This record gives C-alpha cells, sequence and structure tokens, in this order.
C-alpha cells in the first residue's frame, strides 16, 4: 500500500548501464564550466564528478541536481571512490593547482604531476577503453605524463592543447576585420604558452589568405600591427587571471566542442595535444597542438600543416623548451 | 588601404540596433550562471554586463568574448556606467549581499534595498520597457521594493520566486517516485524561503492527484513521510551554502527558463513573484509566488488555485510573515 | 602520394561502431518528419534509411546528406537490404499504406500487417535489442502484431499512440485557455483513432483539475461544450487529409520527443501503445495508450490513472473495439 | 460564470506585436521545409504562412500547429492575403514552378516572374523594411527581380544563391578526405547552376591550400579527377529531381543557417546572390554569389576573394549568361 505501488505498475527494473556517461575530474572553476556546458550541450545521459574535497563535492553535485527539471541528464553522480566513473566514454581531468598572478604555467609541474601519479592509473582501471581529455596546466606535459602512466595508445590521450588559444586569436581577428570568429580561419599551433607558434600562412576570410594580400603580416617590424594579436593571445590569459582571478568561461566552452566531436564522433579538426614525434623533424617524445581530427576513437589521424622555415623554426623551438622540462620527470 | 579595406568592400554603415537584449546587474556567482545559461539558450542577440566591481567585470566580460566562437550572441558588453544597458527587453539583477552560513534570506533586507535604491532608477531610465526580473535575496520584498521604486506596471516586475523551489520539489518527487521532474507536478508557493507552501492537493503525475491516492500525504503527520520533501525544499538553500558556500546553478537554469518564456512569449505558467492584493483574502500590498502565465509583456494574468483551507492558511500566514519584515519603508 | 595522404597523417583504422543509431524503416512523408525532426534534435550519430522503392530512398538519402554541413549526425546509409540497420539503438517503422480520404485506420490492417510479416524478422535479426516504434496504422494492432512476430519482450515494443492524440488535446485547450500547450495536462487514451478516450478526470492547469472549477466538463451535454475539443481531436486526422492530403508534421515531432526519453533514459511519463492485459478489467490481450513511464530500455512501468466509471466505461469499449479488428491473426 | 474565469484572473490583455516574425511565401516541398527547419532552429516567435492554395495552406498549417506541444514558436498563422505577413523582420520567398525532369532552371523564367509582379508588391506594402530571401528558381534573376519591383536598398534583397552549392561541395571534399564538412572550406561562386565557378584556389583544410599541395588540382585535364566533385555539385541538383521527382532538405537547412545569421545578426560569411556592378570587372547590373558578410541589415559588405584569371574568366562567363536574359525582361 505504498504509494508509488498504487500509481505505478512495474514492468522492468533498474537496468543501469550508461550508454553516454562523462566523467569530470576536479570541480573547480573548470571543472564545474566544463559540467555545464556539457549538460547544456546534452552530450551525455549520465555525468560523474569526482573530487577529493567532500565538501564542495557535494555542493555542486546538489546545486545539479536541483536543475534537473530544466536539464536532459538524468543521472549525476559525484564521489571520492573511482567506482563512480566507471565506463565513461570520456573522462575529463580539471584536478590540480592553478596559477597564481603572475605564476609561469610550467612552475605547476611539481605539484600537478603528483596528483597525476595517483589519479591516472585510478581512471584507468574504471574505464579501460575512455577518451582522456586533459586541461590541466601545463597541459602539453601533463597529456604526455597521462600517456606515459595510463599505458593508453596515443590516440585516447588528448589535451585540451591550443583549441582555447586559437578560440581568442579568431575572436580577436574577427573584432579587426567585422566579422563572426566563426568566419575568420587562423590556428594557433605549439605550445598551449607563451611560446604558442601564430600560422599566418594560414589566415583566411572565406578562402583568402591574409598573407597574399599583405606579405607583411606576421613575425617582423612593419604595419597595422598584426603581430600584437598573437601577442594578446599568449596575454590574454595572465589579464583575465589578474582581472577575476581564474579563466573558466572560455575553457569550459572550448572543451564542450572537443566532447561533442568525440561524442557523436564527427571527424572535426581542432588544434590539440597530441604526440608529434615523426612529425616537424622533431624526434622526441613531445606533445603539443597540431591540426587533428577527433573522433569516437580520439584522435584518429593529424593535418600536416605546410609550414613556413620561420614557423617550423619555432615549433621545433617550442618543443625543444618543452622536452627540456619532461626528462627531468621520468618519474 | 588597410588589408581590411582590400578584403572587404563596405555597402552599408548603420544603426546596430539591438532586438533580443538581455542585461545582467551583478557579474557575481548568481550573475555568471544567469548569463552562461542564457547564453547557451541563445536567447539574447546583445547580452550587458553590469557591476561596480571595476576589474571583476571586465574579467567576465572577457572571459565570456573569448568563447565567442562558441556562442551565437555576438555582442558582449560591459559598464559601470548604465548607457550600456538601453533598450534592453530584459534586466536581470543579482546585485548584492548574499546568506553567510545559517542567515535567513530575510536578514540581507537592510543592504539590498540600499542597492536597490540606486540601481533601479538607472534601469528604469535606459530601458523604459524592459521587464524587471528580480533575483537578488529576499527575492519577495525586493520585487515589490524594485516595484515600487520604478514606477511600473506589475506586470513588469517580476520576482525569481519558487520557480526554483518548485523544481527542487519536483527533484525530490521525481528520486521517491522513479520519474524525471519534467512528468512530476507540483508547487511551491509564497515565499522563497522558511515560510514556503507545499500545495499537496495539487501534486500530480499523469493527471492522478497523489493526495487522492494516499489521503494522509503532507500536511499529515502519518506514514512514508511526504512532508520531509517540503522540509528538504526549504532547508536545500542552507545546505548547498554549508557544502560549497552558495548556490548558483540552479538559479541560474531557473532564470533561464523564465527568460525563456518572456524572449519568445511562450505564456507557460510558473510559479513566481508578483503582487497578490486581492487574491487568497491577502488585504496587504505583499509579494509571493503564485503560478502566473509569463510572456513578453511579463505577469498577463495569474493562476486562481484552489487551496485546501490548511494551505490557504499557511499562504496567509507567509504574506503575514513578509508583511511584518515589509514595514521598515527605507526607500 | 594522394593529396590524401600529403595532407593527413593516418594514426588508426579502427571499426566505426555507432553508438546511437537510429533507423526509419520507410521514406514516406511519415518516415522523412520522423528523420528530419531526429536529425534536428542531433539523437543519433547514425541514421540509417530502408524502403522498398530503390529511387526515392536513394534521393531522400542524398538530399539529406547534401544537408550534413547543417547536422550533427555524420553518417547517414539508406539500403533495401537491413545488412544497415545493425546495431540500432531503436527503430521506427513508419512502412506502409496510409488512409484515403475518409478511411478508418482500422482500414489498413490487411495490408500493413502482410507488410509488417516481412519487415519484422529482418529487424529482429540484426539489432537484436532495438526497442521497436510503431507508426504505421492502426498503430495499435501493428504494434500487438510486432510484438507477436518478433518474439520480444513487451516492453520493446512501442506504439507511438495516443502521444499525438494528447499533443492535439493540449493545443486545442491551450487556445481555449489562453496558455501554451505545455502548461495545460490532459491526455487522450485507448485507441488511436474513433475510439480514443479523453481524461477529463485529469485536466489540469497548475494542477487545478477544471472538472473540479467546472463539474459539467465534457462527457456532460451541459454549456460550453469542452466536449467538441474531444470531437475535435478525433475528427483533426481526417481534416487535414481532406486538405493536405496526409499528416506529417506533428507526428514526426511527436516520434522524435518519444525518441528522446529513449535514447537518454529520461523516464518521462507518454500516452503510448501498450500492452493492457490485466489492467483496467482487460482480459484481451490488446495494446491500447495509456500514460507508461518510458526510457533506454522501452516502457519500465505503467501509470494506474485513476479513472471515472464513465471513463473506463469508454476505455473499455475501445479495447472491445480493437479486439472486434484483432481476432483476424492472418500472421 | 465561464471555466476561464474560474481559473483565471486577467491583469494584462492582448499586445500582439511580435519581435521576431518570418514569413514563408509558398507552402510546398521546400516553403515548408525552411518552415520546419527554421522552427526547430527557434527563430521566431512568429511565423506567418502565405500560398494561393487555400485548402494545402490551411492543411500544413493545422499540421504545424498539431506539433506546437513540441515547438517554441508560439503564433503559427497562415492566409491568402498579406495582411498576415505585417511587419516581418524576414520574408523568405519559395514560391514559384519547379524544374521538371531534364528542364533547365532558365526555363522557369516566364512563369515565376508573373508569380513575383504579383507578389513583391504585396509583401513590400506590409513589411516595408524586411529582408527578402529568394529562394524560388531560377534564383539569380529573380533575386534581381525583386530588387527592381520593391525598389529596395541592395543590402535587403538577398538570394539564397551558392549556399547550397558550396554545402554540396564540402560534403563532396569531406567525403573523399575523411573530414567533416563543417572543416573542409571550399567556395562554389556565381550563378546558382551550371555555370557555377569552383573557387580551387580557397579550398582548403586547416588553413593549407589544396591547391599548393596539387597544383594539378581544378580546371584542366590531369588527376585524382578533383574536376569531377564540381560536375557532381552541377549535376547533383539533376540526380536528385530523377531520383524523388524534387529538392528539398538540403534547401530548408541552408535557408534556416542564413536565417539565422540574419535574425541574431551574426556577421557571418556566405555565397549569397547581390547585386555585383562594379567588382569583378563586371559593369552590368548583375546578381551572382559572392561570399558576403549577412546579418540584421541584410548583407552589409562583401568579400573581395582574390580570384586567379582563369576563375574571374568563368565569371564574368556566367555573368554575361545571366544578363543576356535579364534585358529581355524589363518587365
Ligand atoms: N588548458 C587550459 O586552457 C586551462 C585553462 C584554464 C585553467 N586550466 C587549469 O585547470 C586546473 C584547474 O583550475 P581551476 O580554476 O578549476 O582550479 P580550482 O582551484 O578552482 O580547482 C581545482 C580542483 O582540483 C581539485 N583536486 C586537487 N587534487 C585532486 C585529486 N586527486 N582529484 C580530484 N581533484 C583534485 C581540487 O580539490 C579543486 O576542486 C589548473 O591546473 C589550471 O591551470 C587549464
Ligand atoms: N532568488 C533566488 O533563488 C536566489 C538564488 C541564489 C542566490 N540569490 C541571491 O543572489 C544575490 C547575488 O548572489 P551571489 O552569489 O551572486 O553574490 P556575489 O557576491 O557572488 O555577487 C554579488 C555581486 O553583486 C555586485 N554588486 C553589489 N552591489 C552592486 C551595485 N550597487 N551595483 C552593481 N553590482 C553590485 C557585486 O559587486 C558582486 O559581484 C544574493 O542576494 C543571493 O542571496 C537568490
Ligand atoms: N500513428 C500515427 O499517428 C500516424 C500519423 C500519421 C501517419 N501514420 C501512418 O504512417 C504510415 C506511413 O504514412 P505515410 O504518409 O508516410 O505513407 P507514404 O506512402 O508517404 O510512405 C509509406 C512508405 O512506406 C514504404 N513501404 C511500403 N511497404 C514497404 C516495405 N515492405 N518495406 C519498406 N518500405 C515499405 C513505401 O515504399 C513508402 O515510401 C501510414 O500507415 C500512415 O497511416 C501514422
Ligand atoms: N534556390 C535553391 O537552391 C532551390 C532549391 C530547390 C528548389 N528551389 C525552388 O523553389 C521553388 C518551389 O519549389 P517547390 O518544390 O517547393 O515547389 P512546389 O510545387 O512543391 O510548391 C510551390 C508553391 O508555390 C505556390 N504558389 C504559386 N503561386 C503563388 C503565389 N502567388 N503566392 C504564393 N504561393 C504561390 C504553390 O501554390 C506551391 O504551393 C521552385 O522555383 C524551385 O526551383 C530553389
Amino acid at each position: 500500500a505504498t504509494l508509488k505501488d498504487q500509481l505505478i505498475h512495474n514492468l522492468l527494473k533498474e537496468e543501469h548501464v550508461p550508454h553516454n556517461k562523462i566523467t569530470v575530474v576536479g570541480v573547480g572553476a573548470v571543472g564545474m564550466a566544463c559540467a555545464i556546458s556539457i549538460l547544456m550541450k546534452e552530450l551525455a545521459d549520465e555525468i560523474a564528478l569526482v573530487d577529493v574535497m567532500e565538501d564542495k563535492l557535494k555542493g555542486e553535485m546538489m546545486d545539479l541536481q536541483h536543475g534537473s527539471l530544466f536539464l536532459r541528464t538524468p543521472k549525476i553522480v559525484s564521489g571520492k571512490d573511482y567506482n563512480v566513473t566507471a565506463n565513461s566514454r570520456l573522462v575529463v581531468i580539471t584536478a590540480g593547482a592553478r596559477q597564481q598572478e603572475g605564476e609561469s604555467r610550467l612552475n605547476l609541474v611539481q605539484r600537478n604531476v603528483n596528483i597525476f601519479k595517483f589519479i591516472i592509473p585510478n581512471i584507468v582501471k574504471y574505464s579501460p577503453n575512455c577518451k582522456l581529455l586533459v586541461v590541466s596546466n601545463p597541459v602539453d606535459i601533463l597529456t604526455y605524463v597521462a600517456w606515459k602512466i595510463s599505458g593508453f595508445p596515443k590516440n585516447r590521450v588528448i589535451g585540451s592543447g591550443c583549441n582555447l588559444d586559437s578560440a581568442r586569436f579568431r575572436y580577436l581577428m574577427g573584432e579587426r576585420l567585422g566579422v563572426h570568429p566563426l568566419s575568420c580561419h587562423g590556428w594557433i599551433l605549439g605550445e598551449h604558452g607563451d611560446s604558442s607558434v601564430p600560422v599566418w600562412s594560414g589566415v583566411n576570410v572565406a578562402g583568402v589568405s591574409l598573407k597574399n594580400l599583405h606579405p607583411e603580416l606576421g613575425t617582423d617590424a612593419d604595419k597595422e600591427h598584426w603581430k600584437a594579436v598573437h601577442k594578446e593571445v599568449v596575454d590574454s590569459a595572465y589579464e583575465v587571471i589578474k582581472l577575476k582571478g581564474y579563466t573558466s568561461w572560455a575553457i569550459g566552452l572550448s572543451v564542450a566542442d572537443l566532447a561533442e566531436s568525440i561524442m557523436k564522433n564527427l571527424r572535426r579538426v581542432h588544434p590539440i595535444s597530441t604526440m608529434i614525434k615523426g612529425l616537424y623533424g622533431i624526434k622526441e617524445n613531445v606533445f603539443l597542438s597540431v591540426p587533428c581530427i577527433l573522433g569516437q576513437n580520439g584522435i584518429s589521424d593529424v593535418v600536416k600543416v605546410t609550414l613556413t622555415p620561420e614557423e617550423e623554426a619555432h615549433l621545433k623551438k617550442s618543443a625543444d623548451t618543452l622536452w627540456g622540462i619532461q626528462k627531468e620527470l621520468q618519474f
């Protein structure tokens, strides 16, 4: 005579198992900005939230659940134990120490590598066949780290990389040209950093190379100072940090973007961190942003951008800087 | 000739006037939740952000702008000034103090009225025809204050109210019954706070009244404790505040749902805060949530819900509770 | 070296297996409406189209494929064969004869059963675990046929039923009351046809029962003729058939709503066709619409709606009406 | 004592006036494919349908209304008199004679020009400040026609033009390259026809010019026959017509695309028909596809694509052919 029993006549029972489960490791500024964006885009049927902060974790879980009416993701779960993560199609890693005002993203390495040595083995134990998407900084070094510990194939380990950088770039060009960013094409390659390479030779609006119309555009001295657009891209992260303390909405939106190409298998081209040994005459084990076709299996192919010798100059530059650091690890 | 003049041939200038402009006043946890939710629902063609904290403001703006590629709201602007808010269809006010742990929303009244005394005349002046959506707590009292200061007809001054408490109610009912919140119907009327009323006479799943199946349901001391679901609703804000410090995701979702009915002129019914003088024997000018039909002109109608004598009793004590605080008229 | 080999560096092959694959059987007016609605809701990652008319089929496929840039379903395929339908989560059957002007849906039974006798075993063989969504008329009887032929548990054989009649009901109620269909609640149970039942005991706006306010509502010969709203529901198919020849947009929308609850495992309640033996004194194996809770496994539960003696009477005569045609067992 | 009056307490009344109204002239294959696509994308709050076929018109109106529950466009109206069209932000023209198997789209001119002389003056009388979007064939000639009769500024008269052609192109390249169409960039310029110009010099994946890697690509004799991709683009319309009788879904989706850039004012670049006198050394009053930045005011700017002398050769070719026809009109 329970209310439920007078009202509902049961046929079937509690299968469980989700088809499109997404996990978000770390429920901080970035982790919740990723979660909100991924929920609004309706990509998962089950989202799993993991943090070591128990109170915060349960608190953000509840705030998202409270919003159930308005969502189309009926199972929202969280925990400290990784069992909650089981059979995730995608695992977004956002956990770690973030930059303090004026901090070099390369200073976070000690602290974040200790976090990864801990969580990678726990996430791979429960989801042996997931696509890892690393957001934590320094993202290029940390993607290598996940790869190295997890033992996964180079296709299932992605670093958010220069998706955000190129998104800032398009936005900045778009404001100069008076065209929506969607319509200005421009790649920010290499390190998700201070040593990122603007590929000037590829910047265009509706198939027209801005470099043929303006050969002065790019890595020099004279102009309408297009070169300062690349500079505001390198600086934008710092200025936002100085103004609000951290960055979050642009990264959350750029994660939902990659998350959509993985979940729907669209095979779209995105500048993301991948293993580049055997490609720009880079002979080491580095991870850096290159245009990659992203799908349900992760990175299935890399696009061999036609780089000028100056641009290929800065890519072995960005790439060496980066490996300098990496051998000091080795664990 | 600029690179701009070489690439693009101009055909017009013109007055870029916004058609679906939304203003968010206060760029805090609640304001940005509102903002992101409204941007992902693609309700606005221009969003304006106003805050007194100049840096925070610029910061949130740039973070949002860098995500431009991923949104469909081409213009995002901000200022301390209010000239930026001109010709807004709707303005969402989230400015002010929030609860500290264990604090009643009624306790913020004096500080928030002090801020509304400044903001309302600057809003009313630049968007003579906007709809005001009041989020700041205690929401019922600030909605009356907003009304009073503004000089606006009642139809155009809306408190976010029990939209959110109703969502939380439906979620909790949902859990117990094994059905999505969307198929569980139930209303939380009165104060958006401790004195809210569960309308158990009306809780249904597919037209069937749970109070008809289980006459002991709710405001009954008997057997399966449905009454504890209302206590959880009441307590839910306090409980997320104790765990993460503030609530934000649920209300940003609830506001974008409201925002949707208003911008698209949907004529949906939402439990929101409005002037209930005349209805339910209410002789005082108090604001509280009652089911309202929401459209391009704000509140066009109020639904006369048929309250059991015990639910009417409880609604009255709720407006009695709000008027007690309301005789303070510090404006 | 191809231009392909020069542009792109490959990292993998792999088995492109679909995760959210939808099959639409029959590429007519109803099948393409279903198809477009399901593609715009971005429910599938692969859609397969099967029809016997080879040319029409190729045609609809190419039209759809040319719109690829505007959709997020990367793979669209078709064939006469059924090998193309493998590992589908859901299959929407819209194949068969439709009504000529003035024709009862019960009249198509013999022709459509002849087609189901061929299609069902070819479906059941290649997607052992799909959910069957039956659209072909008379929908109630073909759902039973589909069930019977298939060997599938009842939970996985769904008729589109009164989902659509309920939508039409809510629309009409909507008009009269001045509120969006979304805020008007009401159910059309029984046969998806002339014998359907309006459940006036349950029609509400915000929890308030219209039958409580106006006791003469509906299955009453008295004053404002709410009963004429049900007559319009019954008649609506006949009337659009006389004016444009067939109905298509409403049912494609109604099917994509259903499709949504199933793919995302929403657990929403929809009036759909299922086996009602045991409920409401129904001693025969007939299919008809009753409020059902819909999820990744199909029908997991049936809601026991509390019918007035006159509504129970009318539901019985509706299953009595369907069983009369049902003793024909030509399969 | 009406039901409505016991239930609803009125505050406000029937304002009317819509903010985002869209009109669709012609409710045939294309007109309803435009309407469905525009409704699913939620761009209008009011849609107006106009046709001379009264029965068909009312029948499609009803089928769309029946689907109200599932939509977010609460006013759906139709008529034979243009008063229904009043104060439309956008008017989509789809009315006219369509191609029979093997018919040259230039043969429809007599029949469609008689239709336009009739409807243009009626649509401009009710919406003096609308953006006209012409879809009817031959679209280039007919856009000129609307321009000429309406007396509108060249910015508010757009022809759907080569949006569809370039959408087919990307789709075809995308299948060769194994990349989503979204990611392969390629412009089909000129006549929405048989004399359309593929701009090979602008085709790229992630900023890399396929022509620098493969100089043989394009307008010649040797290869991997990329030139046949342009040919299937020219032929695709005919083959779809031969297979299903007409084309509709790809055009409907491409109209919703432009409709979104106009309604939301995104300022996106699209290949659409516009007045090109004073641009490729074309000295006449022709309309042909060029990359244009599209917004709330229509075409605000044109992008001066860098064309090879061969490509500029075929653009004055396409453009002359086209004006040959046009002087025979003059009305
Ligand atoms: N790649 C990009 O473009 C990008 C952009 C912005 C920020 N980031 C990075 O994201 C990271 C997080 O920044 P943020 O603002 O959200 O930080 P935050 O302080 O707000 O949150 C970090 C979260 O990590 C958690 N954490 C620590 N150890 C953990 C463990 N074992 N498991 C789970 N969680 C653990 C914390 O408890 C905290 O909740 C930083 O490394 C930052 O640089 C990357
Ligand atoms: N109604 C609801 O259901 C509900 C739900 C949650 C929170 N809230 C209320 O939301 C309000 C905002 O909450 P919060 O977390 O975002 O606070 P917060 O401190 O994060 O941000 C409040 C913001 O208000 C701005 N502000 C203050 N005075 C201002 C003024 N005169 N002009 C402009 N901006 C001004 C601040 O500078 C700050 O950025 C609080 O009153 C809170 O209680 C209501
Ligand atoms: N349940 C509802 O509410 C509802 C609503 C509308 C229409 N319908 C029903 O939808 C069905 C389809 O309607 P319609 O307008 O699209 O018809 P239609 O003639 O437009 O298309 C029917 C299609 O079925 C295909 N077909 C027939 N036999 C086949 C077989 N063995 N295998 C494969 N395909 C086969 C045809 O070749 C044709 O393309 C009819 O039975 C109609 O009554 C039901
Ligand atoms: N530009 C493109 O890429 C493109 C692509 C496909 C089709 N088209 C064109 O669209 C047009 C329509 O094709 P379709 O399949 O929908 O045709 P259809 O036969 O299905 O419909 C044409 C509609 O026009 C109507 N009509 C005739 N005179 C009218 C008047 N004064 N006012 C209103 N409506 C009137 C008809 O009654 C009919 O309903 C054709 O000219 C065709 O070439 C353009």
